[PDB]
């Protein structure tokens, strides 16, 4: 399923996309990322846009 998040950190701004089964699976393969490239603290989502969208 085409899933894209929007890292907004603090001061790390970065967009990207990518694939997975469900939105659950997408949100931990973007989690993960997210918090490996250091990125995290709030994490908003829709099913409207399908979108996800992450903020330090």
């Amino acid at each position: 399923m085409t899933y894209k998040l929007i890292l907004n950190g603090k001061t790390l701004k970065g967009e990207t996309t990518t694939e997975a089964v469900d939105a659950a699976t997408a949100e931990k393969v973007f989690k993960q990322y997210a918090n490996d490239n250091g990125v995290d603290g709030e994490w908003t989502y829709d099913a409207a846009t399908k979108t996800f969208t992450v903020t330090e």
